[PDB]
């Protein structure tokens, strides 16, 4: 089905993120780590630092045949995606498509 596994449909509190996680922070309309590289099976967390809501989304054909739109995080919410397959995955923020980043899975 999908190259990815979503954990929780819902955003979790940043207080729920584990200490050893790879975390991509979001501040000032930017993903703070624009290119992160993990191994298949690892989970990436995004944590929104600001009051502007931000999500993580994938166009069609990137993590599956369909498009994927994560739920919106408000301030200090976090969001997790587990990447099962090796590859390069671009995401963007649905209401702010100039916000982009990528995950390299190997
Ligand atoms: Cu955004």
């Amino acid at each position: 089905q999908d190259k990815i596994t979503v954990t929780s449909e819902k955003p979790v509190a940043a207080a729920d993120v584990p200490a050893d996680a790879v975390v991509v922070g979001i501040e000032k309309m930017k993903y703070l780590t624009p290119e992160v590289t993990i191994k298949a099976g690892e989970t990436v967390y995004w944590v929104n630092g600001e009051v502007m809501p931000h999500n993580v989304a994938f166009k069609k054909g990137i993590v599956g045949e369909d498009a994927f739109r994560g739920e919106m995080m408000t301030k200090d919410q976090a969001y997790a995606i587990t990447f099962n397959e090796a590859g390069s995955y671009d995401y963007f923020c649905t209401p702010h498509p100039f916000m982009r980043g990528k995950v390299i899975v190997e």
